[PDB]
């Protein structure tokens, strides 16, 4: 809509208050005109129909229950289009600011969130396996990933090339929760999932087999369940990305990490230069590989540390 730029305030679905920028023409929507062509929020008001309307309130203070997911939607793609944009150079997911669409209130007890081609959504669970999924910024910024990979690789969503877009979701999901720096953590989700529950998470990227995913390619899932195994072969990548950062020794072979940032930028990097819709887990080795080298070095330390990574999970 056309109006003024404005500055909200309200509690996100943890009860946490924080500023969001909104737009003023007779209401006050969630439309942030202060990144790219815009941030803009809707309300799918329990329905399936998307996007809905532009979320609309009469005074721009948004601390009503029925707010709270939109509050977060709408802050949480503002944090991660600041990381693409700070941290990696990138306007938005299609590089050339593209607006970012939301949706909250999808349909009754909805336990999910996805990226439908066009624009987020989410549900607002059933308050026992999930609680509103917008809740949690590794949640958003893995869905907002997704349209990242979609404009880029373009990894089709099934069997390995699959898991790898899972996998890249899940790894800048979990970066740009660093990037905010809210008691982050390499686990997937914990913010939104099972609200009667410590300490769980729906996916461990540091132990992926705390919840029964593989984290070696000998234990890959290779049935026709979850499009060939996407959200379960992922946990094997996503060992190998916690190794790249943190090291470790995972079946006898030891990594040395070389921290976030470069895991960031190797991958970021192999995203956007080298992986192709069809790439399996052996050619992710390789554009890894040729993106340190690029970055770093062949000789590198960072070279290295990827080869290690990928071997202690079993992927030449
Ligand atoms: C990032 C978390 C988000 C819920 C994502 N769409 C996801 O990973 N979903 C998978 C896990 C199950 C979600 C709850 N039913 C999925 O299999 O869709
Ligand atoms: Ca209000
Ligand atoms: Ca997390
Ligand atoms: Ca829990
Ligand atoms: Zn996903």
């Amino acid at each position: 809509i056309t109006g003024t730029s404005t500055v909200g305030v309200g509690r996100g679905v943890l009860g946490d208050q924080k500023n969001i920028n909104t737009t003023y023409s007779t209401y006050y929507y969630l439309q942030d005109n202060t990144r790219g062509n815009g941030i803009f929020t809707y309300d799918a008001k329990y329905r399936t129909t998307l996007p809905g309307s532009l979320w609309a309130d009469a005074d721009n203070q948004f601390f009503a229950s029925y707010d709270a997911p939109a509050v977060d939607a709408h802050y949480y793609a503002g944090v991660t289009y600041d990381y693409y944009k700070n941290v990696h150079n990138r306007l938005s997911y299609d590089g050339n600011n593209a607006a970012i669409r939301s949706s909250v209130h999808y349909s009754q007890g909805y336990n999910n969130a996805f990226w439908n081609g066009s624009q987020m959504v989410y549900g607002d669970g059933d308050g026992q396996t999930f609680i509103p999924l917008s809740g949690g910024i590794d949640v958003v910024a893995h869905e907002l990933t997704h349209a990242v990979t979609d404009y880029t690789a373009g990894l089709i969503y099934q069997n390995e090339s699959g898991a790898i877009n899972e996998a890249i979701s899940d790894i800048f999901g979990t970066l740009v929760e660093f990037y905010a720096n809210k008691n982050p953590d390499w686990e997937i989700g914990e913010d939104v999932y099972t609200p009667g529950i410590s300490g769980d998470s729906l996916r461990s990227m540091s132990d992926p087999a705390k919840y029964g995913d593989p984290d070696h390619y000998s234990k890959r899932y290779t049935g026709t369940q979850d499009n060939g195994g996407v959200h379960i072969n992922s946990g094997i990548i996503n060992k190998a990305a916690y190794l790249i950062s943190q090291g470790g020794t995972h079946y006898g072979v030891s990594v040395v990490g070389i921290g976030r940032d470069k895991l960031g930028k190797i991958f970021y990097r192999a995203l956007t230069q080298y992986l192709t819709p069809t790439s399996n887990f052996s050619q992710l080795r390789a554009a890894a590989v040729q993106s340190a080298t690029d970055l770093y070095g062949s000789t590198s330390q960072e070279v290295a540390s990827v080869k290690q990574a990928f071997d202690a999970v079993g992927v030449k």
